[PDB]
């Protein structure tokens, strides 16, 4: 990481630009340069180059993975003072506090709704079950009811929960990771109509994001499932949309998972100061949050003075209203467990490699297994970077080279102890033990400079191939 | 401490010797010799003796002080499995749940409770404010109504929370330690009414402890308030006694700061393995709970089994009703500055040193105050030991000696770089940074052994005076 720079990860679906003007603000005001970018599968990338000491500054995500990143020591803990707290809704913190502590800054309450084409659909379908017989209609004039992405659980989770399936069972203000709800009735009466929608033509196993997106935001199809950084594009699309409360399913509603988009800093970033100024005196602001709405909205932000703006707007009380029947999701580590879990029973599930409940029966038992974890940075371990080599005193050209360093923390205490002599003789007083962070093997390296004019000098050095914890004075 | 043995720590005020016959079975099973004490300043002795990684194996003390022990690092993290869980009620675990962590082991549950003498008082009053005309007639038979220890704010806060004092606002399962409930309206009420009751000479601002417990317990008193480990000295008592609910002031019942008894293991113990065993196995079983109930009763036991047992005894059931009218103590670590804010606050008010509210303005400050922390015991620091010096191979007399050593865990990461060089010259191939536990300042020191028979030796060796960490090629 670089300091004296910001680099920030958000998903590709949301308001990149937005944010990269506010980056823009700070950088007028600071000099500092903020970069935005948006990989894909983000939320397993910034896990595998944070274990690294490596990655962004900051990382933008719900918070559902950021218990299980807090969990490693991949997040540094924010210290926002009260005044800076009270700007913001408190279920909202309650989102980002992991044992104890704030791991990251709370953006936007997230949450899906149903959005449907009101030249297609006038009166949309308050319940699942009348799809099936709308879709019949509508493909009667080269349409089709309902389309959503099915490659993502997130987005079937809503129908699945309606019935009574639920991830962790949640009691006491606690939930236990031993009591997972992916394979009761409930659970199996969701999943299995999803299955029937698609084996009776209502839908297709395949159809994912940008599939069900085109669909929708050509007219093609009446109903999308989406959130509000979907929305910014069905207005410039040539369609006429609303946006209201999910459909009910064997007469209770969908319950969606609540997400509450955030901004953890990077354990690893030089960059910290810097990275809460922006957070807390760019980002979080009415004109912050602007900028980034402009671009894809962020749906109910947790800034209060901003939110109590955008509350007059049906679609912000759908999302709340659509949050109000769902749930926030845990923080918990065991979350990545099961995601996973729910994403290979539903696919599998969708395009017959399985049926429903011989997919759940197999979701349920790895959603509560235990997973591997990523490996803590502040370890003993190896760096690389890159360094221009040159002699300290003959002017020369430089070259820049890839060079390795160890770097971390030994875990074993260091001790020192007396000896006892007797022998006159000389002696090292101490017995001692100390762990250093050291090269266990490494490659002797020669690179020839060019110097002006007297002469071709060879500078060599070791290339670190692995690096181990090692006694101090060996 | 001492590999193979058991220290354990527990109020002078508990069941110790009870305690001491669990100790002998874990003895008689195991080898391991437990030993039971009871220091006085329990609670405030070992913070000071385990931050210097010294202290006992175990230690006991209500859940409020343990959420400030962890913070410090003092406390191993307890590793009940699932089953082991299930065998006590989960709101006696809540108590040692601390950052997402248990921290200890829950034994009993304790509240006050009114203690009265059956035989001065048939009808026991149900409100404070019938207390001074009750002195009054008691005091015309050579008794008085009431003693409690005045010197424990403990006693006197059941009182002071009545009309509404609190000690850190609890709302959406959380503290907000900047709200503090010792100086309002009720808090004043409260406090005003117990020194008014010293006032008019109806108790005695000096009455502690043992000088209730005696009054009561020789009958001159007709009612105490007190907690279920003194009732065995009452049985044994000439006193025909009962035990129930604590009066109501201004209308509001007694709301008593409820406690569960805990126990603790020391993070510097090299005994944690066996602590374990003592405590699931030997302690928290019908059999443990009993030898120690047998002492001194425990109240309401965590362990269920046992519980099921005691609860057709109405003085269980009032203490358990006293504990439902009151409220939990929270295990935070601001807790002690609320304690010596509240203690100071009703030493001051009841002496006649500050008018109450002049007392309660302080302690209300005092007690949100920032508060000096127990160091932490990974720290570098200076170990004593004792060791007996010897020579390696001539047959002498060895003697034992005090000595000290480095020990701990240097913050900074250890790291190692490449240098380059052009010089064809030797050289260390690598810039590195690594901090060791080591004596900054020591003292030699000389011992004459005596040898059967050739000849007097003489042992020299450094005794350590302080440790630093310091780099590791200096
Ligand atoms: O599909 C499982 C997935 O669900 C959630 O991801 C959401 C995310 O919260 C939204 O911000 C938006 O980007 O869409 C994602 C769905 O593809 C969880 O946050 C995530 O951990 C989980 O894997
Ligand atoms: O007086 C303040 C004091 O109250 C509690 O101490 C109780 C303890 O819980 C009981 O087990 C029994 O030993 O009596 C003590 C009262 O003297 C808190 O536990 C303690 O932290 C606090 O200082």
């Amino acid at each position: 990481i670089e300091e004296g720079k910001l680099v920030i990860w958000i998903n590709g679906d949301k308001g990149y630009n937005g944010l990269a003007e506010v980056g823009k603000k700070f950088e007028k005001d600071t000099g500092i340069k903020v970069t935005v970018e948006h990989p894909d599968k983000l939320e397993e990338k910034f896990p595998q180059v944070a274990a690294t000491g490596d990655g962004p500054d900051i990382i933008f995500w719900a918070h559902d993975r950021f218990g299980g990143y807090a969990q490693s020591g991949l997040l540094a803990e924010i210290t926002p003072d009260k005044a800076f707290q009270d700007k913001l809704y408190p279920f909202t913190w309650d989102a980002v506090r992991y044992n104890g502590k704030l791991i990251a800054y709370p953006i936007a309450v997230e949450a899906l709704s149903l959005i449907y084409n009101k030249d297609l659909l006038p009166n949309p379908p308050k319940t699942w079950e009348e799809i099936p017989a709308l879709d019949k209609e509508l493909k009667a004039k080269g349409k089709s009811a309902l389309m959503f992405n099915l490659q993502e659980p997130y987005f079937t989770w809503p129908l699945i929960a309606a019935d009574g399936g639920y991830a962790f069972k949640y009691e006491n203000g606690k939930y236990d990771i031993k009591d997972v709800g992916v394979d009761n009735a409930g659970a199996k009466a969701g999943l299995t109509f999803l299955v029937d929608l698609i084996k009776n033509k209502h839908m297709n196993a395949d159809t994912d994001y940008s599939i069900a997106e085109a669909a929708f935001n050509k007219g093609e199809t009446a109903m999308t499932i989406n959130g509000p950084w979907a929305w910014s594009n069905i207005d410039t699309s040539k369609v006429n949309y609303g946006v209201t409360v999910l459909p009910t399913f064997k007469g209770q509603p969908s319950k969606p998972f609540v997400g509450v988009l955030s901004a953890g800093i990077n354990a690893a970033s030089p960059n910290k100061e810097l990275a809460k100024e922006f957070l807390e005196n760019y980002l979080l602001t009415d004109e912050g949050l602007e900028a980034v709405n402009k671009d894809k909205p962020l749906g109910a932000v947790a800034l209060k003075s901003y939110e109590e703006e955008l509350a007059k707007d049906p679609r912000i009380a759908a999302t709340m209203e659509n949050a109000q029947k769902g749930e926030i999701m845990p923080n918990i580590p065991q979350m990545s467990a099961f995601w996973y879990a729910v994403r290979t029973a539903v696919i599998n599930a969708a395009s017959g490699r399985q049926t429903v409940d011989e997919a759940l029966k197999d979701a349920q038992t790895n959603a509560a297994a235990e997973f591997i974890m990523d490996s803590d940075p502040r370890r003993c371990m190896r760096h690389h970077y890159v360094d221009s080599i040159s002699h300290p005193l003959y002017k020369c050209s430089s070259k820049m080279v890839l060079l390795a360093r160890c770097e971390g923390h030994c875990s074993q205490a260091s001790r020192s102890e007396p000896l006892v002599s007797f022998s006159t003789v000389l002696k090292q007083p101490f017995r001692s033990s100390c762990h250093c962070c050291r090269p266990q093997t490494s490659k002797l390296k020669a690179l020839r400079l060019r110097c002006s004019g007297g002469m071709r000098l060879t500078a060599t050095y070791r290339y670190i191939l692995s690096c181990h914890c090692e006694e101090c004075n060996s």
